[PDB]
């Protein structure tokens, strides 16, 4: 009987849930944890895990929607959700990832958390014929679940266990999520406003079924720079650029745009006057003062022209034969390379090249997950083929035919994939007058979503909504790749500043970070505000440059 006790924990495995298909598997109670070096310590809770709506799907496989639920024994009345990462399909410890390169969890500061594995488990759903662990996409509900379902489900759940387990329902709820979680973020505020009170969306997918057409894009932009051929006379993407050229393309980037903003210190703060002024064609290598595009043959100082004429088309975004944007073009940004002691950064490289040393392909969108995600999940109808296939299959990606295959329905696949995963909605307004908040941030060095096409959803947010920064801010990060890394302010706490949003009204004017990797500018330690879009951070004329009190968010100078 007693309201958050071991007993009250142990009973939920009476208790009704708001799908009837909901199988508790573990009701456990938990002593309080430790801090560690790296998690913050544990308080004493109640766990409880199980899947809802089992089910056989039409390909024959096992369905489930996993979550697992941690209620504190001492609770500060708020609920508390997780994001997803990849194609999903795992289930975290559910101790309320805040992102951000953290120490605390959610569950640490007494939130009661959940996660969820999105309606299909990598270990089971996993298809030698349909390119491994994407198999899910073959199924259409799993795809509704990965989409939307899965996520409201398992937030009904999570909330009709609380209000049991402690005798009253949240106060408020809180979504944190990047990358996948940060698309989750954004349709959740989209389709379910009620849901969540508070929403950080970090580098939001929200557009994730065009990512593979920027995938075949980039591969075929970056082919004619390619040296070699892979097992099965593919180009090798990844020789286009050694770790030395990317490196000699970011210091080019920061002689034309470090000191836009005002001061030379190997950030690229005005990133709108980087873009307007920055063509590989036409800068310096700063380091010699020469062009950066090489007159002779190649040298460890120049580019060659083809290498330049790649990399130009595949920051450009695809188009059609009518010249139509199918996505959106990518910033040049200094940590698309970026250099700490004698370690390159691979956290932009990987995206659309892979790894130099390496006879065969490995880049995300040439032959990894994210052309197996477009193939299997998002065409419709899905296209499972061998794993060798897939890289000849971005080759030969047709801008005319294939990119329709997003918006298609077909037999049992009864809604497209951009119906489904898409979230593009500017009607935030349900959510807004309930009091909601979102703050969505993203690196500007992100090879998998493009931070300028966050930039783009803000804009027509603003001109939908007018004053939409009095409920939902965005907050780039020059330097950082996706989710975090790279020569930037990567790390942050974004549930500090979402709770006083959403509870005491106060609009982060701004958001402290620091640099997990500070190395990459030879300094122990980078502080610096993120600043609300437009706006960027200044110096101040004055102080340390590596300290956040030395700097302010304002305009480009
Ligand atoms: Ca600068
Ligand atoms: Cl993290
Ligand atoms: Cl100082």
């Amino acid at each position: 009987v007693p309201l958050a006790s071991r007993a009250a924990c142990e009973a939920l495995k009476d208790m009704v849930w708001p799908n009837a298909a909901t199988v508790v598997e573990v009701a456990a109670w938990r002593d309080a944890a430790p801090a560690t070096a790296s998690a913050a310590a544990l308080p004493e809770h109640c766990e409880v895990s199980g899947a809802i709506a089992k089910r056989t799907g039409i390909d024959g496989y096992p369905y489930e929607i996993k979550f697992r639920l941690r209620m504190p024994a001492e609770w500060n009345g708020r609920f508390f959700m997780e994001g997803g990462s990849g194609t999903n399909g795992s289930l975290s410890a559910a101790t309320g990832s805040i992102g951000g390169g953290q120490i605390a969890s959610a569950l640490s500061r007494n939130f009661a958390t959940i996660a969820t594995d999105g309606g299909h488990d990598n270990a089971v759903n996993d298809n030698p014929d349909a390119l491994g662990t994407v198999a899910f996409g073959l199924d259409p509900q799993a795809r509704l679940d990965m989409g939307y379902n899965s996520y409201d489900q398992v937030t009904q759940a999570g909330k009709a266990a609380v209000a049991r387990f402690y005798g009253r329902a949240a106060d408020k709820s809180y979504f944190i999520g990047c990358s996948e979680g940060g698309r989750e973020g954004m349709m959740l505020s989209q389709r379910f406003p009620s849901h969540y009170d508070g929403i950080v969306a970090g580098a939001p997918g929200y557009q994730l079924p065009k990512a593979g057409i920027s995938g075949a894009w980039t591969t075929q932009s970056l082919a004619p720079a390619a040296v070699g051929l892979d097992a099965q006379g593919v180009p090798l993407i990844n020789k286009s650029f050694s770790d030395a050229d990317l490196h000699l393309l970011s210091q080019a980037i920061l002689g034309t745009c470090d000191a836009l903003d005002g001061l030379a210190d190997g950030i690229v703060d005005n990133y709108r006057a980087c873009q307007a002024a920055f063509d590989p064609a036409t800068a310096a290598n700063p380091a010699n003062g020469q062009a950066l595009q090489c007159v002779g043959a190649k040298t460890a100082d120049c580019l060659s022209p083809v290498q330049v004429t790649a990399i130009k088309r595949a920051m450009a975004g695809p188009v059609n034969s009518a010249g139509t944007p199918l996505y959106n073009r990518w910033a040049w940004d200094a940590g698309m390379s970026g250099l700490s002691g004698t370690t390159y950064n691979q956290g932009w490289r990987s995206w659309w090249l892979g790894s130099f040393n390496s006879s065969a392909n490995n880049a995300q969108r040439v032959s990894g997950f994210s052309a197996r995600s477009w193939l299997v999940d998002f065409a419709t109808p899905p296209e499972p083929m061998p794993m060798t296939q897939v890289a000849a299959r971005m080759m030969k990606f047709d801008f005319d035919i294939d990119p329709l295959k997003i918006w298609a329905t077909s037999g049992q696949f009864t809604q497209s994939s951009m119906d489904w995963h898409g979230a593009t909605s500017t009607d935030l307004a349900a959510f807004r007058d309930r009091g909601g908040k979102m703050i969505l941030y993203h690196g500007m060095s992100d090879a998998a979503f493009s931070a300028l096409d966050t930039a783009d959803y803000y804009e027509r947010l603003g001109a939908a909504m007018p004053g939409a920064a009095g409920f939902a801010r965005l907050f780039l990060v020059p330097g950082m790749n996706h989710c975090s890394g790279g020569p930037g302010t990567d790390r942050f706490d974004m549930l500090t500043p979402l709770v006083a949003w959403v509870e005491r009204g106060e609009a982060p004017d701004q958001i402290s970070a620091w640099s997990g990797t500070p190395g990459y500018f030879g300094v122990a330690a980078r502080t610096r505000p993120l600043c609300p879009y437009p706006q960027i951070a200044r110096y101040k004329g004055s102080g340390d440059i590596n300290t956040e009190a030395n700097f302010a968010c304002a305009a480009p100078p």
